């Protein structure tokens, strides 16, 4: 287990963007625009910043032109200012490398550190950011596949167990699990803010980015996603879904953009914020944990998944 | 009543689309294409050409530039090329003015019919019209309140039960009407297609058109459309509902074109397309045989309904 | 091909029920009661009268206990009394066996002929039938995942060309159909009424019934059944779906019921009604005319289907 | 204005259940149970303790029988024990009257704190409950118009700008607020949980309860509750909607309950979690602020609203 720190854990808000790394810019903004429907906040020539209809935050994903294919950051929001030094501090103690920018890495965003973790993912703190108009009434722009706000990251890592104990300490708390007989985790939900989650944890081979995941108000908006899909005739980068997940009870789908990198678009579950929010334990062998209507599950959405980077830039090693 | 003909009723399939007359063609445009989404077939300096989604005969609606804001015609198609010389063939015999354009009176339609008919209305019967890319499938173009289909239209006239008889005549069935103890009619649906109508009669001062309505696939597309509507700040252009029709069951909303001219959009009614059909009849005093949800009618949509016009382009005067 | 008739075919409007043998009355009752929600006309020790919530005609299936699970009688309902006569003519004239019962073959129906038509299948023609109370406004009853009609039947045959041109003569239209570069017709869809089809012929074993459609509202309804089949634990039940056709445009569904036969929950195409509706033909390489999504189908969807009767009550031999 | 206590306020999760004084139990509990459709936890021949489908708590509503209709308790459940123990001791130096009890108020709920509070409302502060089976997906119970969760109460009262400093004192954050030219509250909606309010301040008579809030997960499930009550008559008891919000944005319907108590089913506010959520204040005279399709408000949803007891289970006083 990682050590648990004598400093207390930066207090995290939610998750709040995630900076992906491109090969072709002109090709990924087509697909997240042009298909997908995000807003743009500002763009330059290597550089898309989108966010969700109902978001008042900079950006929700940063769309960055590189060589390689992978996620430069998962960003978390802190609760003030000083949670940013927290954060470092929290980091340092656990001997991890960081780095700290008062300027931010990404525009649109103030102070924040970034830190390689100790699984090995690029992990962002920050509180400040600029406010932009929040679209939420700006019905004369919704689409019928609209995207309302950013949900939550899915990574993926060797062990488990280790992970689990690593972001309790953060103070995430774990809404659904799934455990054997033993009572050893194959895989956890955990949370800050009142929904399911804002990370998960799946057992593979890793570092890697499993995907992230952005929410629609009903469930007919991520059937016209399919529909349009089907029209534009792109329904092969249709992954898996539409289907009901068992664990989350949320109604899901799992498309894949240009490079690969797997989104999620997801509706409907329940609220977590009480204080003695039941965690719910699903059995490995239970059939109806994943898809709760039995549906096959892909072989690829075990096995693909993003390469993630250090604070250099260059790509962490996978894990087999 | 209007004397029955000694020659066959030309065959009816549905109602097809109506021509509209509008004060400013650009600001109509602005209200049924950007604000609406209906499909441009095609368009000049004086003329627009729309059409709904699942719609492949030319169009549906034709708006023209004129000085005077009215209907010119209420169009119906007929089964076969021959139906046009028996519409022409009824009308004379009753004694109406007929004139018939081989050519036809608007774009992409031939051979056609128009009379004024016995109760002041300008009907056209036609059944030759170039057929256009149905867009059904068109997902990458469906809009979050999508008009999908032309419905019906509905009449105001002085005398219900004269108007009744004559259509029965002409060969449309009664899904519903309205009748007080006596067994008057004060209101009937009526129809050719499967649908609950094609055609409705109110009382009322008229000759004028009441409404023309169009479907959604969904009640979640009307919902939209008011959204949009309060966004775009001309919410005070809808009139009445969102709602719940006894009459029909269907879910409702009627809103105002720029020249006052009102549409419906509707879903969800029933099959009636059975021989034997039961006509359901509600009673003039129950509550819920407009508004299900007993909501209140506004007096505007018993005393504001468009001016028609006669073959020669100026309005019918209205019997008060 | 059948030879064509030189009486004319019986006017059809529409598919209205059809008559299924189950093994254990009990266990299908809970599937198509407690489940489906289905509502029973009336009901006996040894058969079952469900209908629609729109319906008004006595009843839309009939469960009957028998030996071997089977389908007894796909039938359709024609225009007027003259009718039953012109469809027992018909059939006589073609050599095929028929039965005509003044009383009917089940209760509710009246005057019918039944015949074993030249593609082995039990056919029923009637016109007269008890009216029941139509459920269409009983909100206090709508459920969940309500099942508003019966909209069509699948019938798998050796021969698609041969039962294609079969039923053409009988007066049906073909709205879709899928050919190879040939011409050769591989599947058709075909209607009498203005929806995509009451019938569709589908290549394979046969004469067997593939499946029998019932049409929601929404497309939330079909969503809710499949909630509700993962709640009760018979998710394994599920055969296929939810998703997109491309062919009929629809959103569907199919379950199996407690002896196998195959059920479709299907909602949204479209109108078929004008005389001249465009036949729509796919490729049969087109990899979205089946599931518009692109989703794998399910073998078991192709290779399983319903045993068929004769008019003794004995089934009809699988051409293989 | 209240004085400000130096003792801390208790940590507020969320609000969590009112107890309400019908006249008839009976009548209550069939508008409550039969016709909404909310889960019974326990019942005995005096009180009904009733929850929504994703609660785990014991109850979100308590029916009581007495001689007359009014609200007994506004609970709010505060984060760990010591909380119940601030609660009182910050009331206790505003100079309210408070009671403890140790074994609760009302079944199923441990350790409380009630206080007749500075605007006259009992307000009630508790930790400890008893968990129940939570139904979230138990889509057999699944109704068409399910009630999910409960989401807030509204309060009328006559100084608003006493109320809400009041309440920030207390730890709630103003999410949308509605002010004229002079910077002077009219109405404010506040929050402890991630959604737009726990509970609202509406200018009135009072101290009243005007309202409190279920939630559905999507709009046709509001729709059902109208169609349903249409159904069964009882329409006259839909108040006003179904309609949108302009300030939450919420899809709304208001109906009423055998004793006039309002009751508001709502769905799809937004996320307000953000330490710097950006309040949004509203224009007394922006005609969108109420309802954002310009829809007429009723004049008995400013009038009517429900009496309120002190902690001797007699009736408040209403300030005129
Ligand atoms: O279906 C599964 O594989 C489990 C599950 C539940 C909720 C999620 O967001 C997710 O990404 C995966
Ligand atoms: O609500 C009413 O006034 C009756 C009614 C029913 C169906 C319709 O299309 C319509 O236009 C009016
Ligand atoms: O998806 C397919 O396999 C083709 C298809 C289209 C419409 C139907 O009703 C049906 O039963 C099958
Ligand atoms: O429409 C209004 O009158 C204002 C409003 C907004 C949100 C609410 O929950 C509410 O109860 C009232
Ligand atoms: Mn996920
Ligand atoms: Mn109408
Ligand atoms: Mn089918
Ligand atoms: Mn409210």
């Amino acid at each position: 287990f990682v050590p648990t720190p004598s400093v207390p854990a930066p207090d995290i808000v939610r998750c709040a963007y995630m900076e992906i790394v491109v090969t072709d810019l002109a090709k990924s903004r087509e697909f997240y625009v042009d298909v997908l429907g995000l807003h743009v906040t500002e763009e330059d020539e290597n550089t898309i910043y989108l966010r969700s209809l109902e978001e008042f935050i900079h950006h929700n994903l940063v769309l960055r032109q590189g060589p390689i294919a992978a996620v430069a950051a998962f960003a978390y929001r802190v609760k003030s200012p000083a949670e940013v030094d927290a954060a470092e501090a929290y980091y340092k103690e656990l001997g991890c490398r960081t780095e700290r920018r008062k300027e931010g890495f990404t525009k649109g965003i103030g102070d924040s550190v970034r830190v390689e973790d100790p699984l090995g993912f690029p992990y962002e703190f920050f509180y400040e950011t600029e406010h932009v108009e929040r679209l939420t009434q700006r019905y004369d722009l919704y689409s019928a596949g609209e995207l309302v706000r950013l949900d939550h990251f899915n990574q993926v890592t060797p062990d488990v167990p280790r992970g689990r104990a690593y972001l309790e300490d953060l103070g995430f708390r774990v809404s659904e699990d799934i455990k054997d007989s033993d009572g050893v985790t194959y895989a956890a939900w955990m949370h800050r803010k009142q929904t399911v989650h804002d990370t998960a944890l799946t057992g593979g081979n890793g570092p890697r980015m499993h995907h992230v995941a952005f929410a629609t108000h009903e469930k007919h908006n991520i059937i016209q996603i399919c529909d349009k899909m089907g029209a534009l005739r792109i329904s092969d980068r249709i992954e898996r879904g539409p289907g009901r997940h068992g664990v989350s009870n949320a109604f899901y789908l799992y498309i894949l953009d240009p490079d690969g990198h797997r989104i999620e678009i997801y509706t409907q579950d329940y609220y977590t914020g009480d204080p003695d929010n039941p965690t719910i334990t699903w059995d490995v062998h239970d059939n109806q944990r994943r898809d709760w209507w039995g549906n096959p599950v892909v072989p690829s959405w075990y096995t693909e998944a993003s390469l993630v980077l250090d604070l250099d830039g260059n790509p962490q090693p996978v894990i087999v």
